[PDB]
């Protein structure tokens, strides 16, 4: 039984659901709405169906918020103690963006030295879930943004003050008998998503800081990446803290082992965001996205799955029963019945890689050698395109303005825009269907593509972050100027035509970009012909990038439509009283091709207002 | 269009939703589970109906635990600005008081200077809401718990280190494919209940600071208190800090209101905690509960009703769209749609309510004098039951040992237990029934009854919070000792069959006196004959009222049925898994007549163990 199937089971789901026609947060409920039928048209507390659409929006925001902060906060942790001498696991693997960074949050480098830098950083990044003053803006979104945009969401009230502090003020708002105002709520909710912007920024840039911040990179995807000689070890989730160290003590043991028979040794491969935090970062192949996660344990050939946070399905214990697979679980507030539990004390990360590392070595031997099946399907992949990698190779093509090249050719039409990939994978879409025919769309259109996390995955195994894959797909305008800066730097040929920018986070890499290119021109980023799609989106956290893309300026197109045609104010809101409030907007269409011609007409709009 | 109404035509609400068992928590759903019927036994994800239904239950207690949080660290940054000089219309009142958290604490205290102290215990209680130590627990709670149970919560993590972040933690471990397991995800909802008792004791605490910790006053219930000659003004909702002020200001407004052609002046009414914060610590009468709280308006004789935060009804602007009357919402995360709104800066609190009772003022001139009708139902009540307050009646009776007479009368049999009676209106249940019927019932078996809240708004409409009321339904052995302090007492007859001991929040005032006894005995709540009632509780934020108590160690009843039955490993632990782990634990039943007998069953339990 996968995902696919318990999806058909569940067919059809509740339609007042889909609709946001529904409210359950309290016990005189659950209420819903009859939109035509003159059946119930409030709940039994008064609330309307606009009330009722916007406070759930909200509430899945926040949870989003609430999951990508907590990431950060983690690393944030990790930053203090390093600055104090504790956790001699973990260091300064790229002092120059840690000295970067400070160079940003206003903090001083000079004649200092290191721990004091790791601190203050630490201290002010902390700050942002400490501060207690509405009134002041997060430190990151602050330094990170066009000083135009800060400007414009500052006297707008939508610039948060402390990450936790938004999840928690939105949950108190929404509470029964609060905030019902259908604009009040939204407002609110686009202020909570900036607090995951804030999150993912300090999260992306510590990450980097830790363990290096990613450079162009060859790679494998799809289960074909398993090595039938080797022990083979999944690690799916979302902390880097962990994978890292992984990686590291699992070369240690390219010994052990090849002892206990396991002749191509370790062979660990990723899953999602943490996998495609290693796969960035270093070489380590991406084994598949979110929907397909069960699927490598089938393979019969999986020894462990280690599991931090997010994103991981609670069957992978019953599916893996079947076989000899170890579902390892990490994390305090991560448990899964069945799992077996192994606490990740990062005070003694090696120590616990190994204990880890070592299940699986064990489980290997315990492998069934007549029920393996590991499918060939390997796609090449080029991936590690941090935002400074993508500046760096502009370089050797001007290095005196990088963005100059780049500023140029959206100028005369060689690249007529840029489309950012984010989202998920939803069973209401095939797999990475709507990922790859709007992918190639936009791209032949001389649109250039960016994409992180499981859409990311999605281009990886489609074979999309390929140098002939440009040469196959982009439009002359775009292949044009593709093929150049690649040639200019040590790849045989043109950059992918899909540039991996890392895990979810991450998209922050690509809103650095955005506004370092916007700034040179002096411009803000519902200036650019800059757009953001969503194909398969599907979690909180997704729905929460989606929401501070369209108060970063981005138009947003989302291909699954969250519970708000219930309520025409809040659709009306979203997707047009936001393009004037805050030049973004939202783009609902489950039409792929429908999509990027909408999306294609957002950049060309642009395009005019220039 | 009344709430009855409105509930009415929701008949009949979702059996799955009521089950707990459907799960929106990401676009994959909505995805529901067939109990029997061998239909979907998962979600898409692959979440069982245990995980199903318990994500939920803890996701509600989050965020009641973000709704009253929010309440407190209002009041804390209030404290903090009053030790800085800025809010010149704030101050202290009673101290000797405001050195029982100035002590419950590292304070320190001798001869330092107040307006230095009003921002240590600032800083303190301002770090309950940013410390990012997973193992440090919350100031208050440690301060204000028996030591046992702090040893006992901490040996389990049970104990909150941060408000902001457990609410925040709670959402992110809750986010599809994240925390799964039945327990742990019970054992971090505890968690996060315990912070909104930390919120809870801050607010009280620095409440009565601010405003005076309350005695004994007599008032009255129910919207006979209104008057046509005076301008009727009520206050709904939560924050003392507009209401207090509000009658200061409205007493000033002498030849404001009389002039405009109001006889009896200014008659400012309440409506809920915010309306028992002014009721309990001044003579101000209470005019309903929830449930109610649109009524006053059909009176015809309500100039304006100022709302501040959560259980405000978002009907009220339409069904004052039908007179004369005012909807003034004033907090900036609590909007709704027709009210009109006039921000409360507190820097400007006296300035801006005289804006706003001037705003009644004129609407009386408007009201309709031949649409007036006002029940003459008007039930006096003895309110203003600290914790203090019941200590210093207790002291008239034995100076030495006020907890001795206390003490003794449960030994011998005088009084055989304590019954807290917390909680709400749910519609699922007559108004105020339950909370009469059971009252009557357990204090026949001479138990003694304390009440806050919406509950307590029940019996002092139904005219329980009286001398004669005690005279009339108190067993002998209880109604004995309850009469003697009574007359030691400076007021009357004996107490009442209830005492009034705030708002939702002040029910640490019974957390405190609870625990002061259990010092006495050497022992913990977890073995007095101390028991919680809920009967109608319907909000997140009852939901996490009960939550705590049920792991500070009172055996709890609710009587509205959480979404839970859908899960029996669920139902479990929170109802037998609990007596042990925590000592407390749930009691569903809706039925009074049964949960009464099972609460006093519960009651006699506790004493076996003594
Ligand atoms: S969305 Fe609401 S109405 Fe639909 S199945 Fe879930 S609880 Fe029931
Ligand atoms: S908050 Fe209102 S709409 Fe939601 S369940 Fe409660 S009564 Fe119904
Ligand atoms: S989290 Fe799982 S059970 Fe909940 S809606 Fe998503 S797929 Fe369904
Ligand atoms: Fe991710
Ligand atoms: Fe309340």
């Amino acid at each position: 039984e996968t995902a696919w199937h318990r999806y058909e089971k569940q067919q059809p789901q509740c339609g007042f659901g889909s609709a946001g026609l529904c409210c359950r947060i309290c016990l005189k409920g659950p209420c819903r709405i009859d939109p035509f039928g003159e059946g119930p048209k409030y709940g039994v507390c008064g609330a309307d169906r606009d009330t009722i659409v916007a406070r759930h929006l909200v509430r899945m925001i926040a949870a989003g918020t609430a999951a990508h902060s907590e990431h950060g906060r983690h690393i944030a942790l990790a930053m203090q103690h390093i600055s104090q001498g504790e956790l001699h696991d973990y260091s300064i693997r790229d002092e120059a963006k840690l000295y970067a960074i400070a160079k940003t949050l206003g903090v001083a480098t000079e004649g200092r030295g290191l721990l004091a830098i790791v601190g203050d950083l630490a201290a002010i990044t902390l700050g942002d879930f400490q501060n207690q003053d509405y009134d002041k803006p997060c430190a990151w979104l602050a330094a990170s943004l066009t000083p135009r945009r800060v400007k414009r969401l500052g006297d707008l009230g939508l610039l948060p003050h402390n990450i936790d502090a938004s999840v928690a003020q939105t949950m108190s708002r929404t509470h029964v008998g609060c905030d019902a105002d259908p604009t009040n709520l939204i407002l609110g909710g686009l202020r909570v998503a900036m607090a995951d912007l804030d999150g993912s920024m300090l999260a992306t840039e510590l990450s980097d800081a830790l363990f290096g911040t990613p450079q162009p990179v060859v790679s494998a995807a799809n289960l074909g990446v398993m090595k039938r000689g080797a022990v083979n070890i999944a690690v799916n989730g979302h902390n880097p803290m962990l994978s890292d160290i992984i990686c590291d003590v699992a070369a240690d043991l390219r010994d052990e082992a090849i002892a206990a028979g396991a002749a191509e040794g370790i062979n660990i491969i990723g899953i999602c965001c943490t996998g495609h935090e290693v796969m960035m970062r270093h070489g380590v192949p991406l084994a598949t996205n979110y929907l397909s996660q069960e699927l490598p344990i089938l393979t019969g050939a999986l020894e462990a799955m280690v599991v931090d946070v997010q994103c991981i399905m609670p069957s992978l214990p019953r599916i893996a029963e079947c076989f000899h697979t170890q579902i390892i679980t990490t994390d305090k507030h991560n448990k899964i019945s069945g799992a077996t539990h192994v606490p990740f004390d990062e005070h003694k990360a090696v120590e616990t890689a190994k204990t880890i590392i070592r299940m699986a070595i064990a489980a290997f031997g315990r492998r069934d050698p007549n029920r393996v099946a590991i499918p060939a399907f390997k796609q090449k992949s080029i991936v590690g395109f941090s935002a400074e990698a993508v500046v760096a190779a502009l370089a050797k093509v001007n290095a005196d303005d990088p963005l100059k090249p780049l500023v140029d050719n959206v100028v005369n039409g060689n690249i007529q825009g840029i489309v950012l990939f984010v989202g998920c994978n939803t069973t209401k879409v095939q797999q990475d269907s709507a990922y790859v025919d709007l992918a190639k769309s936009l791209a032949k259109r001389n649109v250039l593509v960016l994409a992180t996390g499981c859409a990311a995955g999605a281009f990886a195994k489609a074979g999309l972050m390929t140098s002939e894959a440009t040469t196959q797909y982009a439009g002359e305008g775009l292949k044009g100027v593709l093929s150049a800066i690649g040639t200019a730097a040590g790849l045989g040929g043109p950059l992918p035509l899909v540039m991996h920018m890392g895990s979810c986070v991450d998209n922050s890499r690509a809103v650095a970009l955005a506004t370092a290119l916007a700034n040179k021109l002096g411009v803000d980023l519902s200036d650019l012909p800059l757009v953001a799609s969503a194909p398969e989106c599907m979690s909180e956290k997704a729905l929460a990038i989606g929401s501070w893309a369209v108060t970063i300026g981005l138009p947003t197109h989302v291909g699954s439509v969250p519970p708000v045609i219930g309520s025409q104010i809040v659709t009306k809101l979203v997707t047009e009283t936001a393009k004037d409030l805050v030049g973004g907007y939202f783009i609902v269409d489950t039409d792929p091709k429908s999509a990027g011609d909408k999306l294609y007409a957002a950049i060309q709009e642009r395009r005019a207002g220039l």
